[PDB]
């Protein structure tokens, strides 16, 4: 997260870190045994880490649970990043409390202008590299689809939305992928892609979760 702030330990209870020997992507806990992340974050041998603040120090509220299965969206295209969403099932159900909680799926799609909270353990610099050990947060508005399309000609599908600032300076970045974009307590997006990070006129592009509620619900009901 570039140009954000330190969240505060366990203040984003649904934020999870996907670990395969190291943190490689974020995710959002949607119920005691399912996590939603980005399809581009797919890899075998995932251990889901919940209750995390400093990902490099065991501080006492963590729950490390291996994934039993991952389900990449059936129409995911890795070249265009269309349908960049994936479900991960935990081997055992997480113990839910104030610090570890699920985030609700949306009942409606959020509109341009809606303020959201984006979080993650990704790079904090737009040029160069610096990884924070504690969770970073960023309050950012969803941008209009026209400004989104104008920013990325021929690349924005109906399953994507831009969020951020055209001025640059504030955005998600490498290491934040798969993480949450929450608006009014509902998971509206997944950190997907962008050109570099926090660059002028290159806002973050997010998977439009509201388009996938039926798929998520049906997939969970049968797996
Ligand atoms: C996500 O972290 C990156 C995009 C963030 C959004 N950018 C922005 N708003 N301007 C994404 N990098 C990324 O997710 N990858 C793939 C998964 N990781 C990994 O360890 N790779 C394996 C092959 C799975 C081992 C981290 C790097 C990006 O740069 O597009
Ligand atoms: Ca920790």
């Amino acid at each position: 997260i570039v140009g954000g702030y330190t969240c505060g330990a366990n203040t984003v209870p649904y934020q999870v870190s996907l670990n395969s020997g190291y943190h490689f992507c974020g995710g959002s806990l949607i119920n005691s045994q399912w996590v939603v992340s980005a399809a581009h974050c797919y890899k075998s041998g995932i251990q889901v880490r919940l209750g995390e603040d400093n990902i490099n120090v065991v501080e006492g509220n963590e729950q490390f649970i291996s994934a039993s299965k991952s389900i990449v969206h059936p129409s995911y295209n890795s070249n265009t990043l269309n349908n960049d969403i994936m479900l991960i099932k935990l081997k055992s159900a997480a113990s839910l409390n104030s610090r570890v909680a699920s985030i609700s799926l949306p009942t409606s799609c959020a509109s341009a202008g809606t303020q959201c909270l984006i979080s993650g353990w990704g790079n904090t610099k737009s040029s160069g590299t610096s990884y924070p050990d504690v969770l970073k947060c960023l309050k950012a508005p969803i941008l209009s689809d026209s400004s989104c399309k104008s920013a990325y000609p021929g690349q924005i599908t109906s399953n994507m939305f831009c969020a951020g600032y055209l001025e640059g300076g504030k955005d998600s970045c490498q290491g934040d992928s798969g993480g949450p974009v929450v608006c009014s307590g509902k998971l509206q997006g997944i950190v997907s892609w962008g050109s570099g990070c926090a660059q002028k006129n290159k806002p973050g592009v997010y998977t439009k979760v509201c388009n996938y509620v039926s798929w998520i619900k049906q997939t969970i009901a049968s797996n």
